[PDB]
C-alpha cells in the first residue's frame, strides 16, 4: 500500500490541487474536482454497504451519463472490478458478457433496464440492482446506492483488476486491465499532448471502450476537463467544441470526416491534438483546415491499455508511429525470433502496459503470453527510423 | 518480467529509436545511444563473468568519467546493485560504506587507488578488483571488465535493488532504490521540463548523489544528452552551455551564481531549466538574465527518488513547488495523522518513488515507514493551492 499510487489518488490529488476546477462537463451541468470526490466517496460506501470486497465486479449497461462517470471512480476507490457492458451488443451476448463478468452489484442505464431485468434472474451472487431514472423492476434507484456512511478505503493495490473490457474473438473474450496498466499507459498521452489541468477532451467514444474511457481517465489525471454526451452528433461536437474550448479528442472515422464538414475552421479554433483511425485523405483534411492542431498517428488494443505506438502523422504518414515510453514492441515471426526493418510479423508486447490476462480464459492468456511476448494478434513492420505500420489481422 | 520495464530497456529504445544521437560528452569524448548499449554489453558480460549475479553490488568510487557512466549501464542490465561511494569522505567513512555494501567487483578511480586498496583487504566477497585507466597493484584496468561473450541477459524485475545512496544518519545509512523508482519519478521531469531527444542536460554534479545520477538517467529515458564533466569549472561550465546547447541542469548554490559571473548572457541562451537549491538573490538574477529560461522550485531526497515536488519559483517563490504526479504527499501530526493546511508537520509520502528502505538497517526502515507512510525527517507546511513550504530538519 505504502507504495502504490492509484486512482483513488488521482481523484484525492485533484480535488487537492484543483478543487474548483471543472472535472466534467456532462449533460447540462459542471461537476468540479472537489465534488467529484464527494459524489465518488458516497457511492464507494454505498457499494461496501451492499457487499462489495475487492475484487468483486460491478455491471453497467448504460450509455455515457454522469452516473456511469461517478459510478467509475466509485469502483477505483474500493478496488473492485468494472464490467462496463457494450450497449451494441445483442440480449444474448448480453447475457453472455454478464454471466462471464459474474458481479456482484448490476447498475442499468435509462434504456436497458428491460435487457437487464431479463438477464438478471440467470446471475448468481448479485447482491443489489439499480437503475438510473427511477426502479421500475427488480432494481433500486441509482440514488440509493449513495450512503452516507464516512468512508473507510480498503486495502488493494495497482497492479489489481480494475476493468474487463470484452472485445468479439467468435465469442466475445474480457480482457483485464489493472489501475496502473492505464495509469502507467496513459502518463504518455498526458507527456506526448503536454496536458494540465487547462486541457479539455470532448469524450464523444462509448465509456464501455478502451479509447473511451482511456481518453476521459487520460485528463483526470492531468487534473483536466471531458465533455461527456450520451449520443454523436457532429454538429453538437462543434458547438461544444467551441463552447467549452475542447484542446484534445479521440475519435474514430468518420465522426472527424463529419465534425469537418459540419463545422467552421473557427468552431475548431481550440483544437490542438487528436488521434484515433482514420484515412488520411480525412486526417490531411483535418490538418489543412486546423493548422495549429496536430493528429496522432496510433496503434493499441485493450490488452495493451490502450495506446502503444504514437507519433505526429505528418512525422511519418501512414505509420502508426513510434513505441512509447514503457513499451518495447517488436514484430516477431511465427517462433516468436524479432524479424528486421521491413518485414512483416506479429506485433508483440513488453512492459506494464500489458493487460492482466483474459477474464476465464487460461488458454487464450497462455497464448497470448506465450515466450515471455504479449501476442496483439495483429501484425505489421518496422522501418529503419522505428515507426510501426500496420499490416492487418493475423 | 513480461510486465517489466527497466533502464536495459531504455537503453534499447534509444538504441533502435535514436542510434546516432548522442547519449553523453564526457570531456569532449563523445558517445551515441547505440554505443552507449554496445558498451555497456560488453561490461555486463565481463560482469557476468567475473561471477556477479543480479542483487550483488559492484562498487566504484570515482569521480565523473566515461567508464562510470558505462558502468552505471552495464550494472543496471544484469540487475546489479550499484555502490557508488562519495568521495568527499575520509577514509574510515569509504571504509564503512565499502564495508556496508558488501561489494563482489570494486572499481578504483585513477586518483582513489590508495584508499580502495587499503580497505580491499577487509573485504570479503570481491571477486574482482579494477581500476579505471591504467592497470596498478591489486586492480587489472577498467579495460579489462569487457568481454566479447555475447550478452544474455538475467531474469530481474524494475522493482528490483538498483542503488545504494549513503548520506549520514553520524554513521552513513545507505538508501537502495530500484531502476522502476528512478524511472517512474523521473518520468515527470521529463514531463514537466517537456524533455525530448533533443535537449541537453550539463552534469556538473557528482554521479554518487542522486541529483546527478537522477538527471543523466532522465535525460537519458527522454532520449537526450547529458555533458558530464570530472570537476566544476563555471567559466568552463558557460563555454560547454553555449558550444553544447544546454537546454536544463541541476545546481547546488553557489554554482549558478558563479557561472552568470563568467558568462556572457548571450553564451546562456539556449537555457529554458533550472533546478536545484539556490536563495532568491539567485534565482532571480538568473531569470533576469535569461528571460526564457524557467527557475524550478523542489525538494526532494534519495527515499523519494530525487524530486518529490516541483513548480516554476515564479508561482509560489520560497516554496518547494506542489507534489508531482506519482507522490501522495502530506503533512504529520506525531501520531501521523495529516494536518490541515497552514500547520507546520513532517513531510509524509506514499507511492512507487519511495525508496526500498535502508540497506541492513531494519530498525530504521520501519521508523521510515511507519503508518505506511514514508517519513522524510523534514518538515513543512502546505498552503491552500497545494505548495510545500520547506521548514528544516
Ligand atoms: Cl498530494
Amino acid at each position: 500500500s505504502l507504495h502504490d499510487f492509484t486512482l483513488a489518488d488521482v481523484y484525492r490529488r485533484n480535488a487537492a490541487l484543483f478543487p474548483d476546477r471543472t472535472a466534467f462537463m456532462v449533460d447540462g451541468v459542471r461537476l468540479t474536482h472537489r465534488d467529484y470526490l464527494a459524489r465518488a466517496e458516497r457511492l464507494a460506501s454505498g457499494l461496501l454497504r451492499d457487499g462489495v470486497h475487492t475484487g468483486d465486479r460491478v455491471a453497467i449497461l448504460s450509455q455515457n451519463c454522469s452516473e456511469m462517470i461517478e459510478l467509475i471512480g466509485a469502483v477505483a476507490l474500493i478496488g473492485a472490478i468494472l464490467l462496463p457492458v457494450n450497449y451494441r451488443l445483442n440480449a444474448d451476448e448480453i447475457a453472455f458478457v454478464l454471466g462471464d463478468g459474474a458481479p456482484s452489484v448490476v447498475v442499468a442505464g435509462t434504456d436497458y433496464r428491460d435487457i437487464v431485468a431479463g438477464v438478471l434472474p440467470s446471475l448468481g451472487g448479485v447482491k443489489k440492482a439499480y437503475a438510473i431514472g427511477d426502479g421500475s423492476g427488480p432494481f433500486a434507484p441509482f440514488k440509493d446506492l449513495a450512503s452516507d456512511t464516512p468512508f473507510s478505503a480498503p486495502e488493494f493495490g495497482a497492479a489489481d483488476g480494475f476493468v474487463i473490457i470484452h472485445t468479439a474473438a467468435g465469442r466475445p473474450r474480457g480482457a483485464l486491465i489493472s489501475q496502473g496498466n492505464l495509469l502507467i499507459a496513459q502518463s504518455s498521452l498526458v507527456d506526448a499532448w503536454r496536458l494540465t489541468e487547462a486541457d479539455v477532451n470532448l469524450g464523444m467514444l462509448p465509456l464501455f471502450h478502451v479509447t473511451g474511457l482511456g481518453l476521459m481517465l487520460t485528463l483526470q489525471q492531468a487534473g483536466g476537463a471531458s465533455v461527456i454526451a450520451a449520443k454523436f452528433d457532429p454538429a453538437q461536437a462543434a458547438r461544444d467544441i467551441e463552447a467549452h474550448k475542447v484542446t484534445v479528442m479521440a475519435e474514430f472515422a468518420p465522426m472527424l470526416g463529419n465534425i469537418l464538414d459540419q463545422a467552421a475552421p473557427a468552431q475548431l479554433a481550440s483544437l490542438r491534438a487528436v488521434t484515433g483511425l482514420d484515412t488520411p485523405e480525412t486526417i490531411e483534411r483535418f490538418e489543412a483546415t486546423c493548422p495549429n492542431a496536430t493528429f496522432w498517428a496510433t496503434f493499441g488494443q485493450s490488452e495493451t491499455s490502450g495506446l502503444s505506438t504514437f507519433a505526429p502523422y505528418r512525422d511519418r504518414p501512414k505509420s502508426a508511429g513510434r513505441p512509447l515510453f514503457w513499451r518495447t514492441v517488436a514484430v516477431v515471426d511465427a517462433e516468436d525470433r524479432p524479424l528486421p526493418p521491413g518485414e512483416v510479423g506479429e506485433i508483440v508486447l513488453r512492459g506494464p502496459t500489458v493487460f492482466k490476462g483474459y477474464w476465464n480464459n487460461a488458454a487464450a492468456t497462455q497464448h497470448a503470453f506465450r515466450n515471455g511476448w504479449h501476442h496483439t494478434g495483429d501484425m505489421g513492420r518496422f522501418d529503419a527510423d522505428g515507426y510501426l505500420f500496420y499490416a492487418g489481422r493475423a
